[PDB]
């Protein structure tokens, strides 16, 4: 949700935060934080029945958002593909498809990326197991379709369907990958902006630019899907 996430406003970006230890277990670093991991926090906090939040609840959210089904099992069983992290959490009814309710327009998923190169991986790198497991969950996710907008279906000021503290994964056709970021939706001056952890900025911000532009200006971009808690 949107006040839990303007807390994150100015922390700093970190690639690899959850790959620090040689056994996956569940690691809370709301210090330092990447696209992902940002807005997980953000959720399993806006969870909390209490805002007085309990510790525990915010503990068993998260590992309930970051893991397949919640269960803990090894590097495999963290929720890698956005593809995957969305459907795990839409499964569960922690988010509604806001973009499968509205939109007619649809993606086929194709993920490859993380097989193709493991050597980018800490945890695939050595592990021909590893691999062959990430192998296996996209080949079950690749060829299934979901709902999208396109981005020249998206103007500056957003949509009225689109709301504050919205989740929106922005889809790319760039090989092997179905959403390349992922943020939360914030109305400033009208427009429809991002609330995002951001590589170039350093830094988690309310970007600067209109989500359409922010689409519009990289061809990789296709669209967004929005999620709703």
């Amino acid at each position: 949700v949107l006040s839990n996430g303007l807390g994150f406003v100015d922390t700093p970006y970190k690639a690899g935060t959850l790959e620090v230890d040689d056994t996956e277990d569940l690691i809370i670093n709301c210090d330092e934080v990447d696209c992902t991991t940002f807005v997980e926090y953000a959720l399993a906090m806006a969870l909390c029945p209490q805002q007085e939040m309990q510790e525990g609840d915010f503990a068993r959210n998260l590992q309930r958002i970051r893991y397949r089904d919640g269960k803990i099992d090894g590097y495999t069983s963290r929720l890698h593909y956005i593809s995957d992290w969305i459907n795990n959490a839409v499964r569960q009814g922690l988010l509604e498809d806001v973009t499968a309710a509205y939109s007619p327009f649809k993606q086929k998923l194709s993920l490859s990326y993380m097989s193709t190169h493991p050597e980018l991986y800490k945890s695939l790198k050595n592990s021909p197991e590893n691999v062959a497991q990430m192998a296996k969950y996209e080949k079950a996710l690749s060829g299934k379709e979901v709902h999208y907008l396109p981005k020249d279906k998206l103007e500056p000021d957003g949509l009225p369907w689109i709301k504050n503290g919205d989740i929106i994964a922005l889809t790319t056709n760039t090989p092997g990958l179905d959403v390349s970021h992922m943020g939360i939706a914030i109305y400033i001056k009208g427009q429809l902006h991002l609330l995002h952890a951001s590589s170039k900025e350093g830094k988690v911000v309310v970007g600067k630019t209109a989500l359409s532009q922010m689409l519009k200006d990289r061809k990789s971009l296709t669209g967004i899907r929005v999620l709703r808690m």
